[PDB]
């Protein structure tokens, strides 16, 4: 009911208030630098989600939409796991996921002084790199030596906190053999996918299941046929006795990005540029994409993750903008900045007003460039796959006459053609309506002299975006795999250098890097000013009582299970049920199709031990915890640190929580652990997974 | 929350239970055959709405959407009362309304015997007369006698009840000078108009205000400049102390149509024919019309009442079909008919099974006869306005007398067609063609009207046949009409292709009616028989008949509901709910800046709730339907606390089966009405005439 995404180091400062709210854990149970704690079971999944370890054999719970990527990679029309789900009945049946990584925090260390000496010590500093997660983590070898650039299963991550006023280093253990164990069908894992997304009430069985594997010694490893299940330090026990309104809830995970120190001008700019442009372009992309998917099951698999990811950010941006409107978020941030300015004024501090003024100036100044960046990013880089077309390298200059180097150049083109023309790319989807609809709006919004060279010249020569795209596919050697291979049997140097799809990709990448290099003149003073401003906020409040913005590192949040009042006349309860699914069923609406087995279960009320005390079958619940993107898959724990749920979304009003926590409107939306178990047991019949999890049901205990 | 639209005569049978629910009125207070009662203040408005009298000088409250037709008629781009509302500050400023009538029920009498004994010796009956309001009412002279019957200020109404098993007569005092006193702007009067229509929560200030006028001697009269305000026997006192969940609510009004005695098959037919067809046709009409209205201010005014009326039936049909499906209403009615069937079996009554059999058979036989009656109605007769295009040719074309009377009539026939609200520019472009396109798509060319068959055949399309209608007909524009009007030719007048249209449309209409009588006559006869059985089984004093646009009462409590998993709706809405919905770029959620300023300043006076919020709407467990708009909602002591104006979404299925947990009447809090008059319009005179109690 109070917000903030707290550092693991900040547990000592929160533990009293957490206990007063009914928590029955000690601080060292949650985070222990000198031993085992809940931290060890709370896992970063695939770079941008959370997972929780729930058995001594490394079983890993996370969301369906977090596992969505790997589910999609294993799917085909024949074996459509997206549609049908997937269940493994032994370890040998668990699917290998090449490239998939899971990370566990081994150590947390303040490296503020070390990083600052190192940021200093730079002649002619780039605009600003004291915030770059790339550059900062490149400092790790100098901070810890060989133990970094040597130890195979380790990764050192250094990030900026408080706008660059602190640096914390996370020592990570990296698992590179993570196998898919189970997933529900998408009619369960993403029931009401578009319409119910960012919405409470919710009725979505959003989970998937993986397992960490390790080598003969229990260490993280690359995939091997001889790897065995990882046996974790600590795992979380599942409590399946139920939850009620008022219950203390604890969440740990990896929240990605928040903006709690935004000034009023930053709120408006983010709304007017980043969010508006994302909503505009992605709406176009999605109208076309969805139509193509519903009409063809192979296309639907190919573009499933691409579409789900686009839609998710599209609707999030809609939610953020309506939150700013309905909750008056800009006015709140203005009032807060005025408080810190009044604080500084009273203390005789002049820097703070300087910072706020320099922020406004940088925002106002970068307006043209940023809007160009967002249109380029949203309309072309993300939606038009032609951006990834091959391009010639040391063909044509260093060595077209050299047999060895020419073969290497032809090889390079062959290699990036395979990356471009991958199994998820459909030229039909791309050349028919998608690329043309996006480029037509793009060209309308960006004036001709500010468009990438190939696009402006292409539209001038041919009639339009539509004519220019059609020409690109008529003439490019990469329009199809068959044309490509036919050309490669007799490669021509010209034609290779003049390829209009290759020209398109090169002009877009050139403008992307040009926009970046130019906008640095604004983004730099902006970042310096932000550091100054947050430094004042750190003086006013103290560091121990100030939660920093999310930056994809381990955090905890807490609060209680609780519904809310979205609007006049309306009250939303805290807990969802299976009857809510049946109320929504519509065989003719793709997002509300219900699996006949689930319906059969409901009509027979065959819920076994997973039912509520009133006889209804629980599905989701919601809580006053403070989460954001990256917190998907986060374990939700009761007062005793037992697993009662999996976090997977926020309510509509809660999208505003990235800018300001409002206790009456902010809610995490959570998968009831009893629903998860019900789907495993009664729906799928995968009893061995029930056996391995060992859910606690409150029999008396026998010793 | 027991449901039923009770006869006024059935008040004696209901009063005990009503008192059990908190009512502290007597029966005679509500209806009194031999003296003044609440009946005298509850009024039928414009033939199809309700209103209520609230001052001793004949002030009349009704809904905004009931007065919409008159607000629309008086409006123009300058003096735009639809957009800006309208307020009169003296008697003289009140706006005259030619054609608008209001009826007050004077007396109610049982005429069952007399009526039945007169439907005998109708040599060779059509089989449809005994349900006909006009035929039945045309029987009234020989019931009451020529003298009381020919009275200028009275009208006699006779309608069938219980499917034709009872007949009651209503004597109406009829007022033909009803003047507009006040209306809020449409941003208040239908806030959230399409999206929030048929929906709770609701935040709509749905009212308008009229006044009844009379002559020197205080009696009903035609308009005349010398008319004075009518002084009612009784009028309803307004209570402004507020309401809360659980309060008793009484409603009186004129519910139009319900179908509580439908068999299963009738539920099925009504759904898949009437509603399905209304929905698809009105969907296409609405799309076109709204885009036109929104793109041009003047069009928006001309077509405002047409669009709103259409959209309201369109969404109602959506709601009705949604109820049929989600409450399995067919199976519920099936269960009910099987309880009366089993009842008949244990009595040895063969009547009922044959009736249910005959209903099924008639529904079966009239399928595409009636399936076509509706496409014609929805697609053409109501959508396409050239359906009313115009001695004378033959009989006296050469005679300067009946060739001098003929075409002037065709000018009174043309003025009615090309009227103040008709825009030929909208028709061609998309309207008439989009409708006819779909029409022809779904009616075999063989079955279409003889004019329509001809030209999709000749010309490439319906699009081009309409294109030919305007290019080659005299009535396509007023300029073209008055030009070849000094030049009356007797060859291209019968050959006018827009006239050829209206004639065949109207012909194919009547032939369907004639063809359907062979199925509708047995259907009606069989329904009568069924409902007679239901009447035998249940008591008549305890069975409420279907609505039939006569005066009824319903009662219940102020109460919200739980529409779906996780969700609870409260019983009362507030002004904050308006402000939460505001969107300057969405026409239906536009908020007047004076209303928002009142909200920002909390300038509510004695009209606010106790918690300081400003009430707007509330909802109740009463049983209402189309025709109850503008009905007075009264408290335990017969005092006015609201005006009914809608149902919630689940409530639409209430015309087939009443569901206590879901069915709600959506009601204008009378304090919101007062607040808009007082704080928003500053029309203090109306607040003085009304005189709210705050006790
Ligand atoms: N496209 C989806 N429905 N994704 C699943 C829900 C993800 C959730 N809104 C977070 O972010
Ligand atoms: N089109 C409208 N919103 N009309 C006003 C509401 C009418 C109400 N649904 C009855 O019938
Ligand atoms: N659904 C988000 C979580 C959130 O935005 O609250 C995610 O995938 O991490
Ligand atoms: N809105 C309707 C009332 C209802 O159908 O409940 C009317 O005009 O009478
Ligand atoms: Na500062």
């Amino acid at each position: 009911m109070d917000g903030g995404m707290w550092l693991m180091q900040q547990i000592n400062g929160q533990v009293a208030r957490m206990k007063s709210l009914g928590m029955q854990l000690e601080a060292a149970d949650i985070y222990n630098p000198n031993g085992s704690s809940l931290k060890d079971a709370v896992v970063m999944f695939d770079g941008g989600c959370t997972g929780v370890l729930v058995s001594n054999q490394g079983l890993l719970l996370t969301n369906h939409h977090c596992g969505y990527d790997q589910i999609q990679k294993h799917s085909s029309v024949q074996h459509n796991y997206l549609k049908d789900g997937f269940w493994s009945y032994s370890l040998a049946e668990e699917l290998v996921n090449p490239g998939l990584e899971v990370e566990i925090v081994d150590e947390i260390t303040d490296v503020t002084a070390a990083v600052k000496k190192e940021l200093e010590r730079i002649k002619k500093p780039s605009g600003l790199e004291f915030l770059s997660p790339r550059y900062l983590s490149s400092l790790a070898p100098e901070i810890v030596g060989k133990k970094a650039a040597s130890r195979p299963g380790y990764r050192y991550e250094i990030k900026a906190f408080y706008g660059g006023n602190r640096y914390y280093m996370f020592t990570k253990k990296v698992f590179r053999d993570v196998r898919l164990v189970a997933a529900p069908p998408s009619s369960i894992g993403k029931f009401g996918s578009d319409t119910d997304n960012w919405a409470w009430p919710r009725h979505t069985g959003d989970f998937s299941i993986f397992r960490l594997y390790a080598d003969k010694n229990g260490n993280p490893a690359e995939y091997s046929k001889d790897n065995v299940p990882y046996r974790p330090k600590r795992w979380v026990k599942v409590n399946a006795q139920g939850v009620k309104e008022g219950d203390f809830a604890l969440i740990m995970g990896y929240p990605g990005t928040t903006y709690k120190f935004f000034t009023a001008d930053e709120v408006t700019e983010w709304s007017e540029i980043d969010n508006n442009i994302r909503i505009e372009m992605r709406g176009i992309l999605q109208d076309v994409m969805l139509r193509e998917m519903l009409a063809d099951p192979k296309i639907n698999i190919m573009y499933a993750a691409k579409y789900a990811s686009s839609q998710n950010g599209y609707k999030r941006a809609q939610g953020a903008n309506w939150a700013i409107r309905r909750r008056s978020l800009r006015e709140i941030k203005l009032a807060q900045q005025q408080e810190v300015l009044a604080w500084a004024k009273q203390k005789g501090i002049a820097t703070t007003e300087e910072a706020v003024r320099a922020i406004s100036k940088a925002i106002e100044g970068r307006q043209d460039l940023r809007m160009r960046q967002r249109y380029l990013l949203e309309g072309i880089l993300m939606g038009i796959e032609m951006s990834n077309a091959p391009a010639a390298d040391s063909d044509i200059a260093d060595h077209w006459d050299d047999p060895a180097r020419r073969e290497a150049g032809l090889q390079s083109i062959r290699k990036q053609f395979e990356a471009f023309f991958n199994k998820d790319y459909s030229p039909e989807v791309e050349k028919d309506q998608l690329a043309i609809a996006l480029l037509t709006r793009y060209a309308e919004r960006i004036p001709a002299e500010k468009q990438p060279i190939s696009i402006r010249e292409g539209i001038a020569e041919y009639g339009s975006a539509k004519a220019y795209v059609e020409m690109i596919f008529d003439k490019s050697i990469y329009a199809s795999r068959e044309r490509f291979e036919e050309f490669m049997k007799n490669p021509d140097r010209d034609r290779l250098l003049r390829d209009p799809m290759s020209r398109f990709a090169a002009s877009v990448a050139y403008e992307h890097q040009k926009l970046a290099k130019e906008v640095a003149a604004f983004d730099a003073p902006l970042a310096a000013a932000q550091r100054s401003y947050v430094a004042s906020v750190l003086d006013m409040k103290g560091q121990p009582n100030l939660a920093p913005d999310a930056n994809l590192t381990l955090r905890f949040t807490y609060g209680e299970i609780k519904g809310y009042q979205p609007r006049d006349v309306v009250t939303y309860g805290a807990k969802s049920t299976l009857e809510g699914v049946m109320e929504k069923e519509d065989p003719n609406n793709w997002e509300y199709v219900v699996d006949p087995k689930l319906k059969a279960l409901y009509e027979a009320k065959n819920y076994g031990r997973y039912a509520n005390s009133d006889g209804s079958m629980p599905v989701n619940f919601c809580a006053t915890t403070h989460t954001t993107g990256g917190n998907a898959g986060s374990p939700v724990m009761n007062a005793r640190g037992e697993l009662i749920g999996l976090n997977f979304d926020r309510n509509w009003e809660g999208v505003g929580g990235d800018i300001e926590y409002l206790p009456n409107y902010q809610r995490s939306i959570i998968l009831d652990i009893r629903y998860l178990l019900f789907i495993i047991d009664k729906f799928a019949g995968c009893q061995r997974l029930i056996d391995e999890i060992q859910p606690q049901f409150h029999h008396h205990h026998h010793h």
